[PDB]
């Protein structure tokens, strides 16, 4: 009994209960929110099967303090080996699909900017030199600044990767393309002029303000005060009338229509331009895991330690049955990490990547320093249960509460 302990002058068994209860309880109270308001933007936005399979982690993982907790049977010696291991895999191998999509989606965003400049702005595939003498390949990405021409298949190489001889391919130049985008992007943050208009755009417009800020500049985009007032508006019409005035119409018109035409329609008609799946692989990545548990459960038998006569249960893990799961575990943490940070500034769904970063932020920061604090312990059980329901509980905490937060407290937002 943990209160037994508690009396005795150990609270420790009786605090990893009560966390380990809130937890369950948390954990409950979010599942029926989203059971209940299923129909509403916020949560149909996001995958509503991968969630599931996050939360019965995180459920699963409060549950293993109650098999650390244990009288001593044989089965929680099975129990914890099998949910130490499979409840982080659970959530975060679920977590894991659901970032590649969401950078796979990020990807294909960049491949439509990079077709619209290729078309309009021009592409070479090798070494050439911009009207001021520095070199410069693909779509204008400038190489170096330095008269040498071997500088800059120094630089070339160190940007793609291989020995390329001063030419590239096309997808050689849109990985250096993307970079451009990004350093446009963050000029047009830095200006006080395009930035309240580029957040009120969708993705397909914000290209075409990007393609105009390629040609002109950002000061040459900041003159249409108007025009970018009404594209702000989203008065489209009388956007494209007002731009078929401009100068920069008049000189490039061929380019300047197309660009018009994008924000007319907010498609990409003026240029030539699975769920199942998701569930399929998460549950293949957690099979993985449970083969590693399956098969150290053959290699290294779960049993009681000392034949004794008490509220802490000891059993026979060595090293390799808790490293092992745990290495995996870390691999699916790296690989959610990745992809996080590769989507930390996608906007869609009420900024959910950026509450997905800060999650594996976290998880990386308490998983690195679990391994020297654990394996250097004299508590090692005490510190698994602690360890266990703050792993949880951060993903609990940073990706499912604010989401619930607006379903109750916002229902006009959402
Ligand atoms: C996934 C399912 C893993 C097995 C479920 C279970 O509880 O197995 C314990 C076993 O019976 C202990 O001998
Ligand atoms: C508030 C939520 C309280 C939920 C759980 C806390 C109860 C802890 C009791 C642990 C000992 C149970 C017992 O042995 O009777
Ligand atoms: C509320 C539901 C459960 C709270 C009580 C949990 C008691 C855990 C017992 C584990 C043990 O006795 O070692
Ligand atoms: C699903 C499989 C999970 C647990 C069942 C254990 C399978 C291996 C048989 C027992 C191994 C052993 O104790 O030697
Ligand atoms: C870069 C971010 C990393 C985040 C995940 C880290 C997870 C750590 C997982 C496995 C590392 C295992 C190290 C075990 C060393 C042996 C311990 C021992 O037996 O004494
Ligand atoms: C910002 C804080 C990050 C903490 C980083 C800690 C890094 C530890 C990760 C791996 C080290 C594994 C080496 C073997 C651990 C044995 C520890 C021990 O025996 O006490
Ligand atoms: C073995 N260790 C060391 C550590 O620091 N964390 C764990 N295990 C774990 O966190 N499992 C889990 C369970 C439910 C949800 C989530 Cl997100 C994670």
């Amino acid at each position: 009994s943990p209160v037994q302990y508690l009396r005795w002058g150990d609270p420790a068994p009786i605090a990893a209960v009560v966390f380990a209860c809130l937890g369950l309880l948390a954990t409950l109270f979010v599942t029926v929110v989203f059971i209940i308001y299923r129909d509403t933007p916020v949560v149909k936005s996001s995958s509503r099967e991968l969630c599931y399979i996050i939360l019965a982690g995180i459920c699963l993982g409060y549950l293993c303090t109650f098999c650390l907790i244990a009288k001593p049977k044989q089965i929680y010696c099975y129990l914890q080996r099998i949910g130490i291991g499979l409840s982080p895999a659970m959530s975060y191998s679920a977590l894991v699909t659901k970032t590649y999509r969401a950078a796979r989606i990020l990807a294909m965003s960049k491949k439509n900017i990079f077709e619209m400049l290729r078309i309009d702005e021009g592409l070479r595939l090798k070494i050439y030199k911009d009207t001021e003498g520095y070199y410069t390949i693909g779509i204008g990405h400038l190489l170096t600044k330095s008269p040498s021409l071997n500088a800059a298949k120094s630089e070339l190489d160190k940007a793609i990767g291989r020995n390329t001889n001063g030419v590239i391919t096309k997808d050689e130049a849109e990985k250096l393309f993307n970079q451009d985008v990004d350093a446009a992007v963050r000029g047009i943050l830095r200006n006080a002029k395009l930035k309240p208009v580029y957040d009120s755009l969708d993705a397909v417009r914000r290209a075409a303000l990007i393609n105009m800020v390629f040609q002109m500049g950002e000061t040459g985009v900041a003159g249409f005060t108007n025009s970018l007032r009404m594209l702000q508006q989203k008065r489209w019409d009388e956007a494209a009338v007002n731009l078929a005035k401009s100068r920069w119409y008049n000189q490039t018109p061929n380019r300047a229509k197309r660009v018009i035409t994008t924000f007319r329609t907010g498609t990409w008609d003026a240029y030539k331009i699975s769920a199942c799946a998701q569930l399929v692989i998460a549950f293949i990545l957690i099979c993985i895991q449970l083969g590693i548990i399956v098969a150290l459960f053959i290699m290294e038998p779960p049993d009681i330690m000392h034949d004794y006569p008490e509220v802490y249960l000891i059993c026979n893990t060595t090293n390799l049955g808790v490293v092992a799961p745990l290495g995996y575990n870390g691999l699916l943490i790296l690989a959610c990490t990745f992809y996080a940070f590769k989507t930390r500034n996608v906007p869609a769904n009420f900024n959910e990547a950026k509450y997905i970063a800060f999650t594996m932020y976290t998880t990386c920061i308490i998983w690195l320093a679990f391994v020297p604090i654990y394996f250097g312990s004299n508590y090692k059980i005490i510190t698994m249960c602690f360890s266990v329901s703050l792993s949880a509980t951060v993903a609990l905490g940073c990706m499912f509460v604010p989401k619930v937060y607006i379903i109750l407290a916002k229902p006009e937002r959402n």
